[PDB]
């Protein structure tokens, strides 16, 4: 459970991500794909991308980035009450996309990395801890649905 003050830190920084959702999505996905190239392999739509410059140039990548960040934004603003948001995301990612829970840890590290680059003054260690906690809650709840489904 996050405190209200921890939720506030999380949503203050997220309100800023929301000023340039596409730009954040690019940075986060490039970071993910470069740090963890196995993750790129899950996306038939992106597996032709072989350089950072190709990734930066992809309009569809930027579009998909907005998709993921939008779904995340919606979850975070539930401040833990995200059952309705997670159940379809858990089903498709476990059963259709085949995304290990570990990959959700990887994208969480990428989000934190980028948030830290772009919003130092609104993402000190306190807000980093709160964001960590929120992302772990999301993972924990997803993992429980994976285990139900036998993934």
């Amino acid at each position: 459970v996050l405190s209200e003050g921890e939720w506030q830190l999380v949503l203050h920084v997220w309100a800023k991500v929301e000023a340039d959702v596409a730009g954040h999505g690019q940075d986060i996905l490039i970071r993910l794909f470069k740090s963890h190239p196995e993750t790129l392999e899950k996306f038939d739509r992106f597996k032709h991308l072989k350089t950072e410059a190709e990734m930066k140039a992809s309009e569809d990548l930027k579009k998909q980035g907005v998709t993921v960040l939008t779904a995340l934004g919606a979850i975070l603003k539930k401040k833990g009450h995200h059952e309705a948001e997670l159940k379809p995301l858990a089903q498709s990612h476990a059963t259709k996309h085949k995304i290990p829970i570990k990959y959700l840890e990887f994208i969480s590290e990428a989000i934190i990395h980028v948030l830290h680059s772009r919003h130092p003054g609104n993402f000190g260690a306190d807000a980093q801890g709160a964001m960590n906690k929120a992302l772990e809650l999301f993972r924990k709840d997803i993992a429980a649905k994976y285990k139900e489904l036998g993934y």
